[PDB]
């Protein structure tokens, strides 16, 4: 009975925790955000109680992380949940990038639980292969989530500007392979492996980032279900391959041509007679482009890692992450984004909820978001 | 940085209301509050509901409750609530916890009387208060556990005994003392009354803090500036405590009140009327130096003895005596030491022996609401 003090207090400190005290906090800030409604105030038991709690909920909101800590120089990306920005720390005058995902938007679409994986890959993955998460924080709008700026852009933009010879994809292959596997690692299977996901950072070093299939990348066992890890190492076979052949395996004009080709992979799959790529680029290809039963991924990275195609003079598994990338960016300064299409900023007010006439919880889907690094 | 240490200083603070407690208090209350079949047509509260099921229930179970006390008698009884002694089943320790029903407290619309109960009990940090050690919660009542008082209240102690002056001197010494200990916290009793002052083991006082009419309890000992105060009339200081320390004073000594009247209003303006109303009976073996005590604390605050501070009540010639000094008072041995048969010897308090619940919301009313941050743990 003096144990359950002690046991208590380890869940308030556990950052993995759901009663933790971001969690705790989380739960105040919901209550009154979604409390404080003129209709509601006629209530004299949430009436009182957002009075008694005033002070304090506006005492903690200043305390804690909010947008204005930060500020904008850039939009490096922009999707329908909301956009990618460069931002720099007001005080410590640090750059990060921050993605803000629309409140509205993710409750007007019934869509607002995707963002818990994104969270938690980034803030828990603890690897040289994936972006941290240092901070993910809220307000009435929008969810927060401050991550490591990747100012090398990403593998979509690198395979248009190159030809890339196989000794660069051996390099990007073996940091997807480490990245993947410590995904697969915290019982996560990412989805939707592309080269979207897949920045370099100011040493040119590959990091995955999560986020959200598409029609090249996806595999013959999704196609015939409308899974497993091996979804995602079927999506690094197509990856190898577009970096050595310059265009998709199952490439077609039309979303059904690249469908049957993709289902038809047995006969499909074939490298151009003007190409080449070495037996065990080939090989490793073809052992991810292959039926799930069968598919190199299955039993783990130990199979992948040991294939002939990563064997090299430059690294090993150890001291990959050590050598000199292939693509080193050179930055003019800390918020040089010349590795990305620069976007403009929309500053013009947005439309929020409903204003609520009964309580209804807007805030409620987002309780336990808020993480400090 | 000064940010996140200020935030972690507020979480582990006993007096924050964003403390560990408090938080806990949240979720539990709105849990409690949107789990109803009615509201869980809402996507977002039965999907928050499915999302914090098995962490509420796990919280519920670790966190201090009910079940971990078992009910030995009742020692006390109210509008709101009980008062029983307790033996916590794991220690086996002994002590009063009062309990207070969210149901009354809706329904009289009195929620918020427990506020200042809870912190001077729990802050005082005095040996002139009743000490709350715990303080916690269910949907339907609110925990008070406090050190039992084994004594029994003054309200018994005049009933059994004919005070003589040496021990109405020694009462209303420690009463003066545990006044001003709780008026140095900030705080106005506003319910000082023989039911309030609780003898030890020793047969030492301390103050506990409650009300026993609709808003001000027993009127008997209400001055007359907290009376005109209901109805927007002015406003009362401290010195209002000193006024009923008067009135106690006169009660221990004569026998009865000294605006006592068959109803309400008779007392109310007998209470007014103070100048007029307040004799002492023809059968006065009352020394000059009590009466003089009395009437400087019975008379309007703007010439009353506790105006100027505790230092003039202390100097006053009543309490000129050979037993005791101020600094060693509680250091004497008392009047009444209480013989005790047991830990659970209640031998000092008067023998005691349909629970209706909230009906089922259609939508969310949040009848927890007023009891978040009630909660406190003091290890
Ligand atoms: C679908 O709606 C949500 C949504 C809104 C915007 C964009 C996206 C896609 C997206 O997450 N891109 C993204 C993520 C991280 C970084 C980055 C990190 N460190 N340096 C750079 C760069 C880009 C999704
Ligand atoms: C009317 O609403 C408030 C209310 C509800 C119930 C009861 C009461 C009266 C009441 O608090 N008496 C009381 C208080 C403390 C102790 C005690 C402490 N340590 N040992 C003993 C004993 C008795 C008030
Ligand atoms: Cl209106
Ligand atoms: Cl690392
Ligand atoms: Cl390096």
């Amino acid at each position: 009975f003096e144990t359950r003090f002690e046991k208590m207090d380890n869940l308030l400190r556990d950052p993995k925790s759901e009663v933790n005290s971001d969690c705790l906090l989380d739960g105040l800030d919901a209550l009154v955000y979604d409390l404080d409604f003129p209709a509601l105030r006629k209530n004299k038991n949430i009436d009182n109680f957002l009075s008694r709690y005033k002070d304090t909920i506006n005492k903690i909101r200043d305390l804690r992380m909010k947008a204005e800590d930060y500020e904008v120089v850039k939009v490096i990306g922009r999707g329908a949940f909301g956009e990618v920005q460069l931002v720099r720390h007001k005080s410590t005058r640090k750059v990060y990038a921050m993605k803000l995902l629309s409140k509205f938007e993710m409750i007007k679409r019934s869509d607002s639980a995707f963002f818990w994986e994104e969270r938690d890959i980034m803030a828990f993955a603890n690897s040289p292969w994936v972006v941290q998460l240092f901070y993910a924080f809220q307000d009435d709008r929008y969810l927060y989530m401050v991550m490591e700026y990747m100012p090398g852009g990403d593998l979509v933009n690198l395979m248009s500007n190159y030809d890339v010879p196989e000794k660069w994809a051996r390099f990007y292959t073996a940091e997807v392979v480490l990245a993947l596997d410590a995904i697969h690692s915290m019982g996560f299977i990412h989805r939707d492996v592309k080269p979207d996901n897949m920045l370099l950072d100011k040493s040119g070093h590959l990091k995955l980032a999560d986020f959200g299939g598409t029609p090249d990348y996806i595999s013959p066992e999704v196609l015939k279900s409308q899974y497993g890890r091996e979804c995602d190492w079927w999506s690094v076979g197509v990856f190898l391959y577009e970096m050595l052949v310059g265009d998709t395996p199952f490439y077609a004009d039309s979303l059904v041509g690249t469908y049957s080709k993709i289902m038809n992979h047995k006969n499909s799959l074939t490298f151009p007679d003007d190409n080449d790529i070495s037996k065990e680029a080939k090989n490793l290809i073809c052992a991810f482009l292959t039926d799930r039963e069968v598919r190199l991924g299955r039993n783990g990275v130990e199979e992948i890692k040991r294939h002939l195609f990563f064997k090299n003079d430059q690294w090993a598994w150890e001291t990959l992450r050590d050598t000199v990338a292939p693509v080193v960016p050179d930055l003019s300064s800390d918020i040089d984004t010349s590795n990305f299409d620069d976007l403009e900023e929309d500053k013009g007010e947005e439309e929020t909820f409903p204003i609520p006439k009964a309580f209804v919880g807007n805030q409620l889907p987002f309780v336990g978001f808020t993480y400090y690094s």
